[PDB]
């Protein structure tokens, strides 16, 4: 029911979804002069080098790449977590227009898009469980911006046309999502939540402060999805992006001076 419409979007999910008023709602606006360095973080520990990728989808809503997590194979660690996160799923959001598409912003601006790549807490033994966990998840958010083509988007970008109404998936094996990090880990964080319905509060937000490059191309691509199924009225999937919500009592942590 929910979705990015006048009439169900995210003004509207707080009925059906009343934490999207809570205390720890993602995504936020990162004002990067309040935001204070933390020397007792730790580098991240990003290991994907063992990642087995799955499918990828059209779910609606956005469309993601999924990964065997019934083992220790792509797995985030360091920053500020504690213990080991398993790559679960890679999704992005984006806009209509390349001055819009990201959840997060910086000082109040856009990027075009931005991927999450979705990872869950070991110690909680399944994603489910962990999602009813305050640290049971944690996010990595990437931002795109226009310009250059990142190649290691090209092979996701080339399949899209196989997928493009909402239910479709297709093979999506041996894809490595190291091509898709820059080169810096540099990271802002703070604790957070889904950012789509139920919007459970169980999210450790690591959001890279440099974004990867995409063509306009590329992001043309992401914008001939649909949110629609395949025989009923065309609707582009654009605009799938929720706005910053309200950081109350939280500070943003800065991994870098
Ligand atoms: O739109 C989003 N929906 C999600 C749904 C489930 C998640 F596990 C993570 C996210 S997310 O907060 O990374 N982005
Ligand atoms: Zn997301």
């Amino acid at each position: 029911h929910w979705g990015y419409g006048k009439h169900n979007g995210p003004e509207h999910w707080h009925k059906d979804f009343p934490i999207a008023k809570g205390e720890r709602q993602s995504p936020v606006d990162i004002d990067t002069h309040t935001a204070k360095y933390d020397p007792s973080l730790k580098p991240l520990s990003v290991s994907y080098d063992q990642a087995t990728s799955l499918r990828i989808l059209n779910n609606g809503h956005s469309f993601q790449v999924t990964f065997d997590d019934s083992q220790d194979k792509a797995v985030l660690k360091g920053g500020p977590l504690d213990g080991t996160y398993r790559l679960l799923q890679f999704h992005f959001h984006w806009g209509s227009l390349d001055g819009q598409g990201s959840e997060h912003t910086v000082d109040k601006k856009k990027y075009a898009a931005e991927l999450h790549l979705v990872h869950w807490n070991t110690k909680y033994g399944d994603v489910g469980k962990a999602v009813q966990q305050p640290d049971g998840l944690a996010v990595l958010g990437i931002f795109l911006k226009v310009g250059s083509a990142k190649p290691g988007l090209q092979k996701v970008v080339d399949v899209l046309d196989s997928i493009k109404t909402e239910g479709k998936s297709a093979d999506f094996t041996n894809f490595d999502p190291r091509g898709l990090l820059p080169e810096s880990l540099d990271y802002w964080t703070y604790p957070g939540s889904l950012t789509t319905p139920p919007l459970a509060e169980c999210v450790t937000w690591i959001v890279l402060k440099e974004p990867i490059s995409v063509s306009s191309e590329q992001v043309l691509k992401f914008r001939k999805l649909n949110f629609n199924g395949e025989g009923e009225p065309e609707e582009l999937m654009v605009d799938n992006w929720r706005p910053a919500q309200p950081l109350k009592n939280r500070q943003i942590k800065a991994s870098f001076k």
